[PDB]
RNA sequence: GUGAAAA
């Protein structure tokens, strides 16, 4: 055949890549195309080929999936809000267990775990409890929106579909601010200007709103007048923090961070109890979802009075301190100072007295804690999406605690990790995905390891 | 390197 870009080719998309891209198979070649899904029939347009893979768009739907959604705004799409948006929920949840399924075959050699169907969601929309909105000039106009998958090609956006209602009038009410007091956006090519982001968390359960401001220098013009205008139009805001970011990084937080109004934290609930909340701190973006998650793993972990927990990865507390009263100990590590001040102070006003954190890497605080002698009996891991290093998988498992509670956002790295603990004399006992990011191609999932002896 | 997150 020997396909070039531009050519026109019927074909029939035939799976699902791990980020939503449907599968076609031409001439030898596997294709990724955009919007499409499994078992439609499309005439697709050659966008480039590679020696062994193709990109192609879709030029004309022959048969559509009885399972698209037809009522996506195809903007959600492509500035990759809800890059299975197009699917049914229904099947974005069937999808995202078969991930799960795959990746523990494919990457750990598992084929015989039950992977429970992944928990979903009663109303998978408007659930976030945080945007991180990028701020540049588009067509000489201070536009708030996303950017475009694989780009910093801004779209501009109000309504954000999966982000807490609140939080898109925030967002829209400080664009309208900045535009009224002429704040000039960052532009990345000429490495000028002063609004990068704008960071905005609103309270799951408290409605409590933290603004952060992300600049690249620390004087704001006009910044009182600013605060002044956005807290009566949202009295609930109890936070302006400010983050300075001088560098050319895509990191969206630099090192210095500073209170222009109220406290440098918001408060919400979890599992019942109160959480103090840094800007800086990780707090898990679906909280209705995030609860049922921390449950699973709870009960998973079947805790008793006896058990010495460790919590690693435990950001401001929240998995630890849920089951601090249940326990003889808890014992957490936390990378990100304001997040594990957060964890103190929130042992502190949840009256928990058994909960021990330190401020380290995860690798160093468990070959310090194996040095101690402590004995942990549960280790629950909550990484980002790297995943575990070698060096703290292998220093957990010589603790000799008999159940791993693995939380995980990639489940890639949680397979390639869950392949060196059966290694290392643990199995592999149940898997429950959990959607924490509806109409995203995002799973998250908890896993139990036990001991073998 | 954090729903998107280029070089
Ligand atoms: N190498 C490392 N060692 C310890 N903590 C780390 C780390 N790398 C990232 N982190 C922290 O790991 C956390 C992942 S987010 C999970 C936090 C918490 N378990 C919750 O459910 O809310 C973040 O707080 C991040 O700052």
């Amino acid at each position: 055949m020997m396909l070039k870009k531009n050519d026109i080719v019927e074909v029939e998309i035939v799976d699902l890549t791990h980020e939503g891209a449907g599968v076609a198979k031409v001439d030898g070649l596997v294709f990724f195309v955009e919007n499409a899904l499994p078992s439609e029939k499309i005439l697709m347009r050659v966008l480039k080929v590679n020696k062994k893979i193709g990109f192609g768009k879709v030029e004309k739907y022959l048969v559509q999936s009885p399972h698209r959604n037809q009522d996506l705004d195809l903007a959600y799409l492509r500035s990759g809000i809800a890059d299975l948006g197009h699917l049914s929920y229904p099947e974005q949840l069937k999808f995202k267990t078969k991930q799960v399924k795959d990746s523990l075959y494919k990457i750990a050699g598992i084929a015989d775990v039950e992977v429970a169907e992944t928990l979903g969601m009663e109303h998978p929309v408007k659930y976030r409890n945080k945007a991180q909105v990028p701020v540049r000039r588009v067509n000489g106009v201070l536009e708030t929106g996303f950017f475009r998958k694989n780009s910093h090609n801004l779209m501009p956006l109000e309504d954000f579909f999966i982000q807490d209602p609140v939080i898109d009038q925030v967002v829209v009410a400080l664009r309208d601010l900045l535009r009224r007091f002429d704040l000039k956006p960052y532009d990345e090519k000429e490495q000028s200007g002063l609004i990068r982001n704008l960071v905005v968390r609103r309270g799951h359960y408290s409605g409590q709103i933290m603004v952060v401001l992300v600049t690249t220098r620390p004087k704001v013009f006009r910044v009182d007048q600013l605060i002044e205008q956005v807290i009566k139009q949202f009295p609930e805001i109890v936070s302006v923090m400010q983050n300075i970011n001088d560098q050319n990084t895509n990191a969206i937080f630099g090192k210095e961070w500073r209170t222009l109004y109220g406290q440098d934290y918001i408060t919400d609930q979890m599992l019942g109890n109160d959480f103090q909340i840094a800007g800086p701190a990780f707090y898990q973006v679906n909280t209705e979802m995030a609860e049922k998650l921390y449950q699973t793993a709870i009960d998973f972990a079947e805790l008793k009075k006896d058990d010495v927990i460790i919590d690693a990865y435990s950001g401001i507390g929240t998995i630890g301190l849920s089951v601090a009263k249940h326990v003889k100990e808890v014992y957490g590590v936390e990378l990100i100072p304001e997040a594990v001040e957060n964890s103190q102070k929130n042992a502190s006003l949840n009256k928990i007295t058994n909960a021990h954190y330190v401020c380290d890497t995860a690798e160093n605080a468990m070959k310090k804690w194996l040095k101690e002698g402590i004995q942990p009996t549960v280790i629950l891991v909550d990484p980002p999406r790297k995943g575990l290093t070698e060096s703290f998988i292998k220093a957990s498992a010589q603790t000799g605690a008999d159940r791993i509670a693995y939380i995980s956002c990639n489940v890639a790295t949680m397979a390639r990790d869950i392949k060196l603990y059966q290694e290392l004399g643990y199995e592999l006992k149940k898997v429950q995905p959990v959607d924490l990011f509806p109409q995203t191609h995002h799973v998250q999932t908890v896993a139990l390891l036990s001991k073998l002896d």
